[PDB]
């Protein structure tokens, strides 16, 4: 039972686990897709992966996340972009349908919530408890950590560029 | 570990627990409000309560639920209307903010998920597992079951009228 600290503006909030880091093999995961089927990391073997994991789409900076990676997703090579969060799929799906965002794939923790502590992502205290923290993780075709970032203030977006492989 | 069966159109789906029924005292509960504070049934002592519990706002017939009870909520006496679901609050709050729906109170299972099996409400199998079933329950100022309905096909709305005290 490790922790990490992130911040709401300033402000300490405990986040269970530790985020997988460069070198590490990322644990497999199963999460819920727009048509309510279960989908596993293992189904993207040999494609690279960006995991953009955020408190809630439906929340300002998280929404920006999703637009940007969707737009950045066309200009990309043998890679899927998984937008992973606490939201239910239905909200994930209305957001993307209203914004005409077709590149990205939405995954809900509706099922598979263990993914949160498996990826050092569960918020355990404060008004945010029950939500994933903001973080991006990038993996290869064999689920190895090519990149990973745990954002320090949740307010601010990730760094997309920078680091990109 | 009891079950009940409800249906998606036709189709059997297991729902953990049993819904509290006339006579029964309804278990207290804590769920999450729009400002991310935790709120307990105990905070509405001496007001009567309608609990409209539905798979997802953001879903067709569930949305109709919320509009209707909001409109039916003005024409009502010493009663709060709690719109309780699987959704995160942020979605609950965007729905109501976009529809100008101010009467109702939104409660998320983001925290307090035990409420699902405590109120015979957890869906345990199929693509819906992790969501609450559709049901309405009405209580007095002392959390006694004045009315309660578990909907048989999730497709169809509840019966609002009918039964109303």
């Amino acid at each position: 039972t490790m922790t990490q600290t992130v911040h709401f503006q300033g402000n300490p909030v405990s986040v269970a686990g530790k985020l997988p880091q460069i070198g590490d093999k990322a644990k497999d995961f199963t999460l819920v897709a727009k048509d309510l089927s279960d989908v596993a990391l293992s189904s993207f073997a040999g494609k690279r992966k960006v995991l953009n994991i955020f408190p809630s789409i439906d929340t300002g900076v998280c929404a920006a996340s999703v637009r940007k990676f969707n737009q950045l997703a066309g200009e990309l090579e043998n890679t899927v972009v998984l937008c992973i969060s606490s939201d239910l799929p239905f909200a994930q799906s209305r957001f993307c349908g209203a914004e005409g965002l077709s590149n990205v794939i939405t995954l809900s923790t509706l099922r598979g919530a263990d993914f949160k502590q498996a990826y050092g992502v569960a918020i355990t205290e404060g008004p945010l408890a029950g939500l994933t923290a903001r973080a991006v993780v990038v993996l290869d075709g064999q689920d190895n950590v090519i990149y990973s970032e745990l954002v320090n203030e949740i307010t601010t977006e990730p760094n997309y560029d920078a680091a990109l492989a």
